[PDB]
């Protein structure tokens, strides 16, 4: 149908905007602490602690499959990256501190993204 196509164009444009958001958020992680999944070879107990692991490469795979229907789903995944880290790692670690800084810096990006998504529809 013409409607399904129009819907698919909207999704594609959402995907375009979320790709730009993702790049901006990932720049706020210059140490690449959140770039890849936590290694189950190196942290064999991880899934005993964290039930829904997340990282930027995994979000990128979802994004490129057009797997985010709206900004809320994308933000859920970004919040998992932060929240998982702040549970698994103690306050006095480079990891926890990296997550706090990512959260604080990403807030600004995500604020305008929401306005853009609402604005452009």
């Amino acid at each position: 149908s013409m409607e399904q196509v129009a819907m698919e164009l909207r999704l594609t444009e959402l995907t375009r905007l979320l790709r730009s958001v993702l790049d901006q958020l990932q720049d706020k992680d210059p140490a690449r602490i959140f770039a890849q999944p936590v290694s189950l070879k190196e942290v064999p107990d991880y899934l005993d602690h964290i039930k829904h692991p997340m990282d930027f490469a995994t979000m990128r795979k979802r994004l490129e499959a057009q797997g985010y229907k709206n900004l809320h789903e994308f933000e859920e995944d970004f919040d998992l990256i932060i929240d998982n880290c702040m549970k698994y790692n103690a306050r006095d670690t480079v990891f926890y501190r990296a997550a706090v800084r990512l959260r604080d810096q990403g807030g600004v990006v995500l604020r305008q993204a929401r306005r853009e998504v609402d604005s452009i529809g």
